[PDB]
């Protein structure tokens, strides 16, 4: 037996039933999103669900709607204006609808024939985005399900170019291939190094400054040291928007050092790459136009529903030469880590069009303005300290109250994070950084106002007043 | 500037405007899907500019219309060529729900309902495969990534490579797989630093099933050639012909030689939902890892795929990098779309009874194609069929063999152009073959009978 609405009949025979079911789900979702501020940024404690059994018989539409209601009510809620803790934003309206459209036609990015109206669009759109990064006329890339895959693919190509490893692999080598990255760079570099057969220890950390920016003098020292240890450097990764503090490495200096030493220059701009849409702020990315490859994630600061990420190459032909396996448009499955892929280009393209470059410029500038308000508040309070200068709309800071022993500060900041969430409905993350627990604000929600930040500080001050501070 | 409906205001202030925009898209999609048979199975640009100023809602709706009209259309009952099905209704709705709450499978904190659900659900599915009480796995964006992760683990267990990597080995690590296995194995071998040449092909039979004798043999030969075997991959539903390797025999050989046993059940894994057909997978229960893709024969909108391990702990031991488990720590991806929502809602809506029905109807339709091919001397089967996939071709005796590829290509083009029936045309055994994948639940006997009528008319000219 099959339920009457298990599939949509292509000759209309269950139209009314399908329309009714779809409408109930759409109405539920619209009620939950237009009323998202009625739910806290994080859900009430879970209740530990028990073993799952796959049912024999079809579930009723009533059961399915209750399931959806429960999954929404139990989910994280970045649409709450007090959600200010992670690089996970509320989705653009056209990103929600773009996924509805993509799931409905259910095409496959594996090949042109399986995605005739999406494949060429993706290739053309990513050439246009590469132009915004200034990479030049040979540039292009592919969409990937997440920035970790984009980093994996960039590093795979860097490895394959340096060691000609597509067919014979790298097991024959007598010196260990190594890459350099900031001590503040993302752990997907180590995951990638493991996957690529380099091992996690192949990612050599470079000292970051007090402002969490890679130190070019230490990069030189580490490169010299690796060669002296008989290692084989092949890539430098600069990070444009570090995860914890949102800082941007000095891309032009790092790139110049990579080029002097013949190393592939990869820029992980997962977060900070969005600045290419801001006339006012994109100078921070100066030097990125010379990258050999760039990772960029519209699912972070371009508000595209997860996942949406890409890897761009200054010479797209490199994917043919040093990636694609042995056998004018190239089937995208041949030149990505994935074969079959969801049509993320639909939500990306609809969202880019709906918001426009000028809309992102507004979002980004307002993000900076809110971050600056947080910085101001932190600076004026002796008991709160910044992790360092900020380069994006992210502020990492913590209490260092001089009336408590330093040994107690982690507990203090943890208790503060919990109180802000439980009583203020304001969510900050609490990363481990420099051996301690720090608070972290990521000012992404378009509906977070100055008043939310003011309310945060009022609660922080009241908490700080408890133990005689 | 930002248009008023760019986001949904969480305090309700743009509700009417957002509702109207969403309803326009929903109405368009419903019209195109309930009228999908009005579009053929396959459809009939210059540079792209990212606009400075927001596009109008008119422009956006026209873009959606054009994208849909220009898309491949597996919902047409004549679409019978690929393992790409029309999606289940709840899978479409499940992705609407997933995108709306926009949670992140990277960590429990960022997906507090969805993470535990995924873990528990994949334990239940591992149960259907008979993998035992330590089994578990992760959802992955596609079966290629599932295969990559299984082979990464296999490599890491054999060579202790998480931290030091695999450079400086005296012997080349190698993987055995059928000559008919999926090319994601070669892509994975390349990514893993093993090289595409590390995938050693094993002979397949006339029915495109791995030959165990050839395997046992290849293993002996590789050790003789200084190579270091560490994994055997059996395929349960090969891509071109849909055949299933003899899993029990392949597995016995892998265990005799201490090799990781991976089963790529991307397509044929769905048989665990059929009491009538799951005997075909006998032996899969002993696998160290399984790849399975609900996005194929369980009708879940792409992507939806998983890798299962008989011992889930192996992911902590031989995958997770040095400092409930946050899922990002034990998958190739970090951040991931919440595929579990579409999977769970679809499984609940259709049920195992529903899939048992869909699967046996696929077999019945495939058997009708098989009978049609047997009755015609000019049409030849590739071999026996194991799943609802039939690969066949014209070998007309009144035509020189060097003209058969063109004859089959012309037939495929004609079936599509005049019949609105889509078969794929793979290269197989160095020639062009037709390939039927009988997945659309609305494909009927009448469609198959119509294809054969058209084939006969083509053959009589
Ligand atoms: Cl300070
Ligand atoms: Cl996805
Ligand atoms: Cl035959």
């Amino acid at each position: 037996f099959l339920p009457a609405t298990a599939f949509i009949d292509p000759e209309g025979r269950n139209r009314n039933e399908v329309e009714r079911l779809v409408q109930q789900v759409v109405d539920l979702i619209l009620a939950k999103l237009t009323g998202a501020a009625e739910r806290p940024p994080m859900p009430e404690t879970v209740d530990l669900p028990g073993p799952i059994t796959i049912p024999e018989a079809a579930a009723t539409e009533a059961t399915l709607l209750q399931a959806i209601r429960d999954m929404v009510d139990g989910s994280m809620n970045p649409a709450n204006p007090g959600y200010i803790g992670h690089m996970d934003p509320m989705p653009a309206t056209m990103a929600i609808l773009g996924d509805l459209v993509a799931a409905a036609v259910n095409n496959n990015m594996l090949s042109l024939e399986m995605s005739p109206s999406f494949s060429r669009l993706e290739t053309l759109l990513l050439r246009a985005i590469a132009g915004l990064f200034g990479l030049g006329e040979q540039a292009g890339g592919v969409l990937t399900s997440g920035g970790s895959l984009a980093n994996l693919q960039a590093l795979a190509v860097a490895r394959n170019v340096a060691f000609d490893s597509v067919e014979p692999g790298i097991t024959g080598l007598a010196q260990r291939p190594v890459i350099f990255a900031s001590e503040a760079a993302h752990t997907s570099l180590q995951k990638a190094a493991m996957l690529l057969g380099l091992g996690t220890a192949a990612v050599i950390p470079v000292r970051a400054t007090a402002d969490s920016r890679m130190d070019p003098e230490d990069l030189r020292a580490r490169i010299d040291q690796a060669r002296g240890a008989g290692q084989h450097p092949f890539c430098v990764v600069a990070t444009a928007g570090t995860t914890t503090t949102g800082n941007i490495d000095p891309l032009a200096e790092i790139g110049a050092i990579a080029r002097e030493h013949g190393l592939w220059f990869h820029v992980d701009a997962a977060y900070g790459g969005a600045l290419v849409f801001s006339e006012r702020h994109r100078w921070r990315l100066a030097g990125i136009e010379q990258a050999d490859s760039i990772t960029f994630n519209p699912q972070k600061w371009l508000y595209v529903a997860k996942t949406c990420a890409m890897v761009l190459f200054r010479d797209a032909g490199v994917l043919e030469r040093a990636f694609r396996i042995p056998a004018g448009f190239i089937n995208l499955g041949e030149i990505g880590v994935q074969g079959t892929r969801h049509a993320d280009v639909v939500k990306l393209w609809l969202t880019l069009q709906h918001i426009g470059q000028q809309g992102y410029a507004r979002l980004i500038d307002d993000g900076y303005r809110l971050a600056e308000r947080v910085v101001e508040g932190v600076r004026q309070r002796p008991f709160l300290r910044l992790a360092g200068e900020i380069d994006t709309n992210i502020v990492c800071f913590r209490g260092e109250p001089d009336w408590l022993p330093a040994e107690r500060w982690d507990d203090w900041n943890a208790a503060l994070q919990a109180l802000l969430l439980r009583e203020g409905k304001i969510f900050l993350s609490l990363p481990v950084y420099r051996g301690g627990r720090w608070l972290r604000a990521v000012l992404l929600n378009p509906y977070t106002t100055d008043a939310v930040i003011d309310a945060m500080f009022k609660q922080i001050d009241r908490f700080a007043g408890r133990e005689r501070g």
